[PDB]
């Protein structure tokens, strides 16, 4: 010690790592661009959009959700995609998940969701028991729940994962008239609902699988692309609809489930194709800052309270993380008022009917799109998951499943109590 | 948002995570006691270690060395074991590998190691070139290099690994008379150099294996035991040894090699029992603060350079990682202030001969005490490694290897030729 040089060599050293993000801290990075191809202009006033073969530069940044630095990328999680994408006006954040649907529907309850996906407090070990805990006590994340256990929970990598914003936002013409709209880019690459599953199995004992799945794909001349495609909502139709769409965690139907409520269609915008890996992976993919507040002109937040929440909440983590410490629009009719109004009543956090009907309807929808081996398969995660906790959870999440449908509930029991 | 409870709350959630340690990221941590089962009053007056049947508490943690928070446990890697006790003189640390011999014995050149065991600093992937550049740049690292390719270098989990100082230490008598000591741990359930090998393979996706082994051993009311043994010398024989012993990269030999150099024997001192795990994984094992410099009254440290820098490194880096950011010793010979002058010189940081006899003496001993398929499995461990690289850097790695012995270097040639 003594050498005044070695002193800053390795104080220099000492003060290299900083926090990492509390939700989706490990993932990957690329370069790309954006084209416009197909006519917006009618619903859209955005610089971006407007303009058939326009190119604008992005970055993107893909994660998994629950787990640390260091942690498995092929695991039974949700994953992330941020996209920035760098206009004339400025910068334009998409921070989307690879399903429109989410686990929980009033914010003050964010916190305890993530820790009941934590590992265990004392033991610092995987704990299905507080997930269970968690479902049981909020019943709007059965859907989420439904859908995390099937193939869909483990099926994607990177490449073949697709993007959704998952809110509803507003799309405002000049002359003040303005829209709900919600958009989402499709993997070229990867499967949907009705047909396809995972190609290419991970190695045993591979951590990185994912990343080095891009990285060889970017070293290898392919390039990665994805179609982006809208739907579009007029603000006097949303009170009308069978479901609320300031929900997230409901998703719009596309043609699959519940076959009751209608289709709301779809149109292209345009295509992002990846092309380039990082040179620093800590100064240009570990440092990155996204946040839902970066808007371009002609885009706006809608009444969501999730989404509202999201406004204040990334720029603050940014500074703990990576601070220094190391057009008006037209009025509505008086029905719309009361609409939006429901969302800041006191029964917006308790469940309605709707939370157990999509559910329903997956589990419906899943043997006439997939087939009896998705259902069963699903079936076994689930007991393979449910038989790890005590006996009196075990009837509570029996009972949590019957409210969903009867004979999911009846089969996931008759196979968790021979597994323990 | 906007409401003052909401923001509250999430800020609160956002300030939750810390920044890693740079080094040992990954561990888990138990509580126990020591006792004194021997008498060694004739060479220490350290108040802990006097008075057989005298017991201490301990709080222990055990780490793995080169990757994050969330990696697997069962990778090729060096272990430690940092150990605690509360003293009636103070706190004293024990800050111990699984193996007595370092990578270097320059300081200086230690952030530049650790970066060469970091995944990639641009691709976030593993990067075996790093590392054979550095060995081949660094000749003083080529007998732990032998180590981390046998069998020892996938071999141990929390309960079975052993842990040693690794550094050269000064017990003080009260009338100033003084001796250079060694002392280490052996586990009580674990293999030797001569007899043992893994018994508990892992999961083949499981990155919490020794989490786990060490969780579910204290649940059952198995308690790990480790006995606590010393090695003595006096400090007029130590000009006179055949190897430096203020050289942290090489060991003292216990009887297994190299043969040509007299052993030191050890003598017992004590016995470690592990008891309770914690209660809260983050405010008692992760913010955990260890440090060389936490001593008691009778113990000193050494001439050793690289202790010299640890003695400051340790607080600087918890000052950055839990910081507010988030008796006269007698007077010895001149020809032992001529040998401890060694170690200031230029030359300190040049391969001496030395750096190429114990490696070659651990590779010749490897069969004589282990069998031929021990060799073997080195040698494929090595090809493995080395066939990942481009060519230059092969055949620099060749001549590397070539200086330790011909055969080794002859057939690792061969073998890695065959895999690329
Ligand atoms: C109340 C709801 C939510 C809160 C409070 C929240 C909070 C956060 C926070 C604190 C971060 C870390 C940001 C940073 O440290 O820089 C983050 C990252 C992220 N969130 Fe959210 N989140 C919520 C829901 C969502 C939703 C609904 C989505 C997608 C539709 C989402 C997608 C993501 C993604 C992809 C990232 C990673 C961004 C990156 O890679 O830099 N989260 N979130
Ligand atoms: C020049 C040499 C070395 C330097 C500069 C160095 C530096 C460090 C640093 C900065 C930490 C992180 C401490 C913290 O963030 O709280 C650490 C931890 C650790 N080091 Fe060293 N190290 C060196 C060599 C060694 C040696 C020779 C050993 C063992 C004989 C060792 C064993 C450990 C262990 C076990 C830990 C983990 C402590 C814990 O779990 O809290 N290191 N070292
Ligand atoms: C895209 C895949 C592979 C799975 C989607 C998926 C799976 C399970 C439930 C789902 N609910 C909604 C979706 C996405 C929706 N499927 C018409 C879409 O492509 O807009 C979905
Ligand atoms: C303790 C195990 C399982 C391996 C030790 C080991 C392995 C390879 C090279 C080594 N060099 C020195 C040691 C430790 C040394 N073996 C007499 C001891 O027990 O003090 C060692």
């Amino acid at each position: 010690e003594n050498d005044p040089r070695l002193l800053d060599i390795l104080s220099r050293f000492n003060r290299e790592k900083i926090p990492e993000r509390a939700v989706h801290a490990r993932g990957a990075g690329a370069y790309g661009e954006f084209e416009v191809t197909h006519d917006v202009s009618d619903i859209c006033d955005i610089d971006m959009l407007l303009g058939i073969g326009k190119k604008t530069p992005c970055a993107v940044r893909f994660s998994t959700t629950a787990l640390e630095r260091g942690s498995a990328e092929s695991v039974r999680d949700v994953k992330g995609m941020a996209i920035k994408l760098f206009t004339g006006d400025g910068e334009w954040d998409w921070v989307c998940l690879n399903i429109p649907m989410f686990f929980i529907r009033d914010p003050s309850k964010f916190p305890d969701l993530v820790h009941a996906q934590r590992p265990d407090p004392a033991t610092n070990l995987a704990n299905p028991a507080a997930w269970w805990e968690f479902v049981c006590n909020n019943h709007e994340s059965l859907h989420m729940a439904v859908f995390l256990f099937t193939d869909f929970g483990t099926m994607f990598d990177y490449r073949s994962m697709s993007g959704y914003v998952s809110h509803a936002y507003k799309w405002v013409m000049p002359d003040g008239t303005w829209k709900y709209v919600h958009w989402f880019l499709a993997s070229d690459q990867g499967p949907n609902f009705e047909q396809g599953n995972q190609t290419r199995e991970a190695a045993p004992n591979d951590s990185e699988s994912a990343t080095r799945d891009l990285y060889q794909s970017l070293e290898r001349g392919e390039c990665p692309s994805w179609t982006v495609k809208v739907q579009v909502i007029d603000p006097e139709d949303a009170p009308r609809l069978a479901f609320n769409i300031l929900d997230v965690s409901k998703h719009w139907n596309l043609g699959n489930y519940p076959p009751d409520i209608p289709v709301i269609p779809e149109r292209c915008v345009g295509k992002l194709t990846l092309k380039k890996g990082p040179e620093n992976y800590f100064e240009e993919i570990e440092k990155l800052a996204f946040s839902p507040s970066h808007l371009v002109h002609g885009v706006e937040p809608s009444e969501d309270p999730m989404l509202q929440a999201r406004l204040f909440a990334y720029p603050d983590a940014q500074e703990h993380r990576l601070g220094p410490q190391f057009v008006p629009l037209q009025k509505q009719s008086r029905e719309h008022a009361e609409w939006v109004s429901q969302v800041t009543s006191s029964s917006w956090s308790q469940p309605n009917e709707t939370d157990y009907k999509f559910p329903r309807e997956l589990w419906a929808a899943l043997p006439r799109l997939r087939g009896e081996e998705f259902q069963n398969r699903l079936v076994v995660n689930m007991a393979e998951s449910v038989s790890q906790i005590p006996e009196d959870l075990r009837q509570k999440v029996y009972k949590t499943l019957a409210l969903v449908a009867e004979d999911l509930a009846s089969r996931v029991e008759s196979l968790t109590e021979e597994m323990v």
